[PDB]
DNA sequence: GGTAGATCCAGAC
DNA sequence: CTGGACTA
């Protein structure tokens, strides 16, 4: 999921745990628990904790315990749902909370990708995967200034910079190709090649995109298929080591 | 310190 | 081969 989907699961999850309180924590891939190390630790601590908020972050997902707080990321296709001891599980579950209701929060992931942390809440902000997370892309912290202060002072490409956690909170790779040809830039373009103006429209684009999304795709896997803005063919290369879209017409 | 490469997974290829 | 976010 993407930032707008961790979002929206951030919202309407939060309801279905809230004032409970976890009576049991099943690991069945205790590689997804990176902190403590120990996946017994995580889940002995979380114990007798009752579920008091949730709120995101770039992607991750901060469950506010009492007094801990779990630190979740999804990566490409992690998912929670909330349903009864009772029934057997879905695949490729491998983390549950068990509340002392007979209810259950449950983490599928058929890639294990994903990642949970456990930190008391007074030092999740300053510990990984939190730590060093830049600003909400919807936020004032968020700023043309912002983005151009880092564009100037790297020699990567606009795309590597933009897929940087440090400069802007879970931008994913859609959102980044779509804003980028939103703005009419090549993704591969240096950062530092970006004029002042280039700066604005591209933060204006990321706000839009993104903020749009949260509340159709110009290129994103439409290689092959014509730009719907001028008909030249999309084109697919790599670029920051990851698989990039864009219009060799509409972006320069 | 900055930046690329290293890496985990399993399904699609 | 692919994706997000320690090491050298
Ligand atoms: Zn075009």
């Amino acid at each position: 999921p993407q930032l707008p989907e961790v979002e929206t699961i951030r919202r309407t999850l939060l309801p279905l745990i809230v004032g409970k309180t976890i009576e049991d924590v099943r690991i069945f891939w205790p590689n997804i628990i990176r902190h403590p190390r120990d996946s017994e630790a995580f889940a002995a601590r979380m114990i007798g904790q009752t579920v008091r908020g949730l709120e995101r972050r770039g992607k991750f997902l901060k469950f506010l315990l009492d007094r801990d707080a779990l630190i979740s990321h999804l990566r490409m296709e992690g998912r929670y749902a909330v349903a009864s001891a009772l029934e057997p599980l879905e695949p490729h579950t491998h983390v549950v909370f068990c509340f002392t209701d007979g209810s259950e929060l449950r983490y599928r992931d058929v890639r294990k990708f994903g990642t949970m942390h456990v930190y008391a809440k007074e030092e999740a902000d300053r510990r990984p995967p939190l730590a060093e997370l830049g600003p909400e892309p919807l936020s004032p912290a968020f700023s043309p200034a912002v983005l151009a202060e880092r564009a100037v002072k790297t020699k990567r490409s606009v795309k590597a910079l933009l897929l940087d956690c440090t400069v802007v909170a879970g931008f994913g790779n859609i959102y980044v190709d779509e804003s980028l040809f939103r703005a009419g830039i090549l993704p591969g373009r240096p950062a530092a090649s970006l004029s002042s103006k280039e700066i604005e429209r591209l933060h204006e684009e990321m706000v839009a995109t993104i903020g749009e999304a949260v509340m159709h795709l110009y290129v994103y896997g439409r290689q092959g298929n014509p730009c719907k803005r001028c008909g030249t063919p999309i084109e697919k290369t790599v670029v920051a080591g990851r698989g990039t879209h864009y219009c060799p017409r509409c972006q320069r």
